[PDB]
Formats: structure tokens, C-alpha cells, sequence
């Protein structure tokens, strides 16, 4: 392996998400989906994807495809299964994949969050920039 890449760009991809763990349902939730990506180039059905990793394993959720816009919004939220005993030992990683043949890109924008209740609090919807990590485009 060798060679790499990187970028900066003026604007940045934003992704809205509301974390809420219903100990009752012992299931993590990531509602309030609002991607903020200003760009144009073709068309694709972008969607949100929440991945959780528990001592037991991992999970993955997503919403209904939408029409890539300057500000897409969903109505429902994700639902990742987790145990309150794995809250401090579990994390929620958001990802924005573009509906493509085989998802030529892997991820459009990944976001990191916490369930323990540190990084991002519960029942507190907050915005967050996608850690695309790299150029991706071009």
C-alpha cells in the first residue's frame, strides 16, 4: 500500500440526528434526519445509515431513500438494538451512502457518536458534520 489523498473544500456535509435510548425498548434511536450537503452532479437516492456496535455484535439501520437536495429531511428515525449495559461499551456511527450499483464509494459521509452519554447527549437533537475523511469525489 502507498499513496493517499485529502481535501478541505469550503462547505462541509452536515447530518442531523436525534439520539434517544429507550431503556424500556433497550433500543437506540437516531431520528431527526436532516442532511445538509450543497452540491450538484447527477442524481442518486441518498439515505441515512446508523451503525451500532455492542459487546454482542453490531447493528445497522437506515431510512427511506430520498431525493438528494440542498437539505433533505426524513420523517422517521433509525433504531439500533443495544443494552443499557452496553451503552458505555457501544457506539453509534452514522453514514451517508448513495444508492448506486454497488455503492462505488463505500460511504459518502460518516459520523461518529456516543451512547454512553458523552459526545452527544440523549433526547438532545444536534447537528454534526460528516467525517467524509478524504476527497471521495473525482
Amino acid at each position: 500500500g502507498s499513496s493517499g489523498s485529502s481535501g478541505s473544500w469550503n462547505q462541509a456535509p452536515k447530518l442531523h440526528y436525534c439520539l434517544d435510548y429507550d431503556c424500556q425498548k433497550a433500543e437506540l434511536f437516531v431520528t431527526r434526519l436532516e442532511a445538509v450537503t450543497s452540491n450538484h452532479d447527477g442524481g442518486c437516492d441518498c439515505y441515512v445509515q446508523g451503525s451500532v456496535a455492542n459487546r454482542t455484535g453490531s447493528v445497522e439501520a437506515q431510512t427511506a431513500l430520498k431525493k438528494r437536495q440542498l437539505h433533505t429531511t426524513w420523517e422517521e428515525g433509525l433504531v439500533l438494538p443495544l443494552a443499557e449495559e452496553e451503552l458505555p461499551t457501544a457506539t453509534l456511527t452514522l453514514t451517508l451512502r448513495t444508492c448506486d450499483r454497488f455503492s462505488r464509494h463505500s460511504v459518502a459521509g460518516e459520523l461518529r457518536l456516543g451512547l454512553d452519554g458523552t459526545s452527544v447527549p440523549l433526547g438532545a437533537a444536534q447537528w454534526g458534520e460528516l467525517k467524509t475523511s478524504g476527497p471521495s469525489s473525482g
